[PDB]
């Protein structure tokens, strides 16, 4: 069994590279962020433009949705994050504290906390209600590329150019596990698996790895794509067959069988690096976004 993702819509509007795409947890919306300093909201099923959200002073690297789909948080080169009310488009809070570019962000599932990572090498944990920084973790010795909470919010995972992944207890901010290989290329992406038992990590050695972080064992490896420079997001696709999905520096979306590690589809259409992909929470739909030769988001649909 293999998927048959086909292009359904191309979403144009951004005027520089598109950095991140995320489906809302209710499935209704797609949010995109860009080097053009803007967030755009689009209908998830037909790609219909909904609104533009503005206020950052420099490019945006990432966006993330609250669990109730009512808030977004964005991470900017302007050294701040902003919390946005999606309905009004208004900036509710500006999160100040990082000393350089903020690259990545996420709400916890509870959505009372935001986690962020920065070029400044720290991971910060922020109170959503007040906008205050609760903890600064001395997380890494090089830029932080990704941050993610697990399903119950009790853990955070971070990746860095220092070649490490680290697992942090949310409440205490203590490091519970450091994952360190024999060689240490930059770790460009990480997230927990749906069940929270594994982490999926990308390295700038053109490789994605699935790890049991408790046991420190690499269970699966996914290769054949191009990823030596950009911090490209990956995903577990779980609405149909169980796949791994990633963008690639050869302008394609790659899809792998999670168990066999075989490449099952390569989606062709973008004209620049595919830096972000997202999988819809209930339907077999992928959103992909590309850098400045392209500037578009594509929506793809499969029967499985």
């Amino acid at each position: 069994v293999k998927p048959n993702y086909a292009l359904k819509f191309t979403l144009a509007g951004h005027t520089k590279a598109v950095s991140s795409v995320k489906f809302s947890p209710n499935g209704e919306w797609l949010a995109s962020s860009s080097a053009d300093k803007l967030i755009k909201i689009w209908g998830a099923y037909d790609g219909k433009f909904e609104k533009t959200i503005s206020g950052h002073k420099l490019g945006i690297s990432d966006v993330a949705w609250s669990s109730d789909s009512n808030l977004l948080v964005s991470a900017s080169d302007d050294k701040t994050l902003k919390i946005w009310d999606v309905s009004s488009g208004k900036c509710l809070k500006t999160l100040k504290g990082h000393s350089n570019y903020v690259f990545c962000c996420n709400f916890n599932p509870q959505s009372n906390l935001i986690v962020s990572g920065s070029f400044d090498e720290s991971v910060r944990i922020w109170d959503v209600k007040t906008g205050k920084c609760l903890k600064t973790l001395p997380a890494h010795s090089d830029p932080v590329s990704a941050v993610h909470f697990n399903r119950d919010g009790s853990l955070i995972v971070s990746s860095s150019y220092d070649g490490l992944c680290r697992i942090w207890d949310t409440a205490s901010g203590q490091c519970l596990k450091t994952l360190i290989d024999d060689d240490n290329p930059p770790v460009s992406f990480v997230k927990f698996s749906p069940n929270g038992k594994y982490i999926l990590a990308a390295t700038l050695d053109n490789t994605l790895k699935l790890w049991d972080y408790s046991k420190g064992k690499c269970l699966k490896t996914y290769t054949g794509h191009k990823n030596e420079k950009y911090c490209i997001f990956a995903n577990f696709s779980v609405t149909g067959g169980k796949w791994i999905v990633s963008g690639s520096e050869d302008n394609l979306v790659y899809i792998w069988n999670l168990q066999t590690k075989e490449i099952v589809q390569k989606l062709q259409g973008h004209t620049d690096v595919v830096i972000s992909t997202a999988c819809h929470p209930t339907e077999n739909i992928i959103a992909s976004a590309a850098l400045e030769n392209d500037k578009t988001i594509k929506l793809w649909k499969s029967d499985c």
